[PDB]
């Protein structure tokens, strides 16, 4: 026999009405690789006559994209498809009563980079609404980051809230993340697997049928709404715990006078398959929300849900000791600085710091959630004056960010790399000997861009995160 | 600006003559391996009259191996360099005085009842030999699997009191370890990137020049002795580690009523390199002595030399925690089989369990530190009767396996795979549920070989690890 929600769905015939809300990096190319679909008639995006982003509409209703900005490929394809019927941005909400499926792709902000929990009143606003005109037969997928739980959780209760009618029965949810990177957009949807999951079989088919149309080399992943939203946290908190895996053999080779290099690259020569270990870089500690707290909501997300769960005891998790591991890189570069300076009787009340990196990522303009910010903290409440330098970040909230190197490293007792930009791998001895005096400068490196060698036999002092066996070198 | 050794080494010339010590597995294929190298003269194989082995000298020198057949050029190796008159098996440690490179290759076997460090003795009988012999510009290297600090400790300490000069400036010290498996013994030498550390770059460089000549494919990674030796804790270490973080994965898989296997297909999805998080298998539970063993050598290792270790307050390392993880996986099996038997209103106690597997990788013949033992112990205990089935494995000590599945099965409560042997992924529902008799026979599955539905339908109750959401089956 056939249950309720597969009945109303093979009753709908196949998706021809898709409707995305969230006009931002994220659902404008959704929508519009969407509406370039064969098989899909039109695609409403949702934008509400905000004196924010009101702008919007006109901008995308004649082909261009609101956005910063060029991304290969994306006005062009807005263009494309804005012409021939098949795209349309609305404010009017009360469509997507008309629709077969809707997605919701709204931006899930942060108000500081306050520690775990993003902002989702946007979110939660677009899924009012979707409920408020919610249809028996609709489905429904959320593309929107949130924390494991949250599709069979308030989503769903919302969602039920709003239009007196049950999940899983007058309607599919799921719940498809969107792993995505600016610049690359349209072709990382196009070209990589998409994970899928619905709350129930019935859900989780009607949105394999949804993806599967955009996809020139990706597959759909297909899986439960909650296996989806674990994925997410789960491939963060994975690549974290391999940083903190090396990050800590870093600090067992310091303390044992052996390069982590040479036994990353022994350990790397395990190649296959099931085989590798997969090693990744040691360094002065990881930045940006995912890698920082997606342990925390899979965490969450196995209390919210209060399932029985066996594990040693009541301590920590290896995922939060990672996280701990990692935190503290920031302070190791800074004991590692305060050696340095000692080795030469030097303090840090009153010394300069040239600190080169503020972004984190390698010729990159991201210094959210910067392993840079816990240092200069460091440097500043012991009685340093630091200045901050990084040819990419343009304006930091309440922190001075020089592009000029050399105002920077001038009259500096330590230069500090917390960052392994192209620049920095360019960096002299000669010149920073030069530029910053002193006669013996001091040099910790964070990224491995500095050949110990060539600053050694220059007078430096330097240090390097998991250096031998570098540490404890003459000058 | 020479060093002392530098100069013996440069005046002593290029490695002409090459002497291997323990005439077994890896010792013979290696000396037979250099002889075999044009560019090497002259190779001498170290063997006593051990009543028991004594044979060996003349076997080899009529060109001939030992116990298994092996590489099927083994022999024909021995035959061809015996033959060229490049290698010969002597009695005489005397003779180590004619040599420029000395490679000690001894079996480290024990045990013999297993943990915490090997059995050393012959090979410190061998350094011995070669202390007692030893000449300066000699080359010495360690080929045998030794923990963190044996190098730079009691290897140069017995060299050094029994000839009385000094490592590093009289005579040259490394340490080449090989991972390599019977059967494949030419080619994983040959093949296989080999790590080769000296105590100082001088005796590094001595031993790359040893080493080149054999490798076709295989590249040398030079670095510090202490270097190498780590290189094979952290490289089962971080697997170890590995495994702990999808058994961990299980555990909060399980909480969430979600499949760990959509997670971890989800997650393997980011393809590498640099990328990949290189996902694993969970299971119940971690063997072997490496794996077990090697992350409290880093732990002792980390604290054995002249070095402060920054580490964050609190702590534990990382891969102490890995350990446990793992060393749970027995009791978390114990858990579910518990719990699946009070679905019934069934007991451990007075109940039969049937162990398929004993062994812990798929269809091998060892059990060295099975994570079987403290499974089959904590149902002994609870009162349970207990029958262990294995297709391989004969003859363990103080424990009785069995060959044949039917008696093992027979009037079995519950069903238990602890290894992945391919028997029991044919082990089909009918048959069990029969043998068992029961009416509700309960199976647990530790290795991803039963599939759920099948057993489900047929009355089973079914609990595997990290599974849904299918443990909570009604059934």
């Amino acid at each position: 026999s056939m249950s309720k929600l597969e009945k109303l769905l093979k009753e709908r015939g196949p998706i021809k009405k898709i409707g995305v809300l969230g006009m931002g990096y994220v659902g404008i190319p959704a929508a519009v690789l969407f509406a370039d679909a064969p098989c899909f008639e039109k695609v409403l995006g949702f934008q509400r006559n905000s004196k924010s982003s009101g702008y919007k509409i006109e901008m995308l209703n004649r082909g261009e994209s609101p956005l910063k900005g060029e991304e290969p490929g994306l006005e062009e394809l807005i263009g494309k498809v804005v012409k021939a019927g098949k795209f349309e941005c609305t404010p009017d909400f009360s469509r997507i009563s008309e629709l077969d499926a809707v997605t919701l792709a709204i931006q899930t902000p942060f108000a500081n980079p306050k520690d775990l929990e993003p902002d989702f009143s946007a979110l939660i606003d677009g899924i009012r609404n979707v409920g408020k005109y919610l249809k028996p037969g609709m489905l429904v997928v959320l593309e929107s980051t949130i924390t494991p739980g949250t599709t069979e959780g308030m989503a769903k209760q919302i969602l039920e809230e709003e239009s007196g009618l049950k999940a899983g029965e007058d309607f599919a949810l799921a719940h498809a993340p969107e792993r995505v990177m600016v610049g690359r957009l349209l072709k990382n949807i196009r070209e990589h697997d998409r994970i899928v999951g619905g709350i129930d079989e019935a859900s989780t088919k009607r949105a394999v049928e949804l993806y599967s149309p955009v996809l020139t080399v990706g597959q759909v992943i297909p899986m439960s709404a909650t296996a989806a939203e674990v994925t997410k946290t789960a491939e963060n908190t994975f690549r974290d715990l391999q940083i903190a895996a090396i990050n800590q053999l870093a600090l067992y080779c310091e303390a044992m006078g052996i390069n982590v290099y040479d036994v990353r690259t022994g350990v790397d020569s395990l190649k296959g398959e099931g085989i590798t270990r997969a090693v990744l870089w040691p360094g002065a500690g990881v930045g940006g929300h995912c890698l920082t707290k997606d342990t925390y909501h899979l965490e969450r997300g196995v209390k919210i849900g209060r399932g029985e769960l066996d594990y040693p005891e009541g301590a920590d998790s290896i995922y939060v000791l990672a996280r701990k591991v990692n935190d503290f890189m920031p302070a190791h570069m800074y004991n590692l600085t305060v050696a340095a300076l000692e080795r030469l009787g030097k303090k840090m009340d009153g010394s300069k710091v040239a600190m080169l990196g503020w972004a984190f990522i390698k010729d990159s303009d991201d210094a959210r959630n910067t392993p840079s910010e816990p240092y200069r903290d460091l440097c500043l409440k012991a009685g340093a004056s630091v200045m901050v330098h990084d040819p990419y970040v343009v304006n930091y909230p309440g922190v001075e960010i020089s592009d000029n190197l050399e105002e920077v490293v001038r009259n500096a007792d330590a230069i500090v790399v917390l960052a392994g930009h192209s620049a920095y791998s360019s960096l002299k001895a000669d010149w920073a000997k030069k530029v910053s005096a002193k006669a013996n400068p001091v040099i910790i490196d964070g990224r491995n861009v500095i050949e110990p060698d060539e600053f050694i036999g220059k007078g430096f002092v330097y240090k390097g995160i998991g250096r031998e066996g570098h540490h404890h070198h003459h000058h």
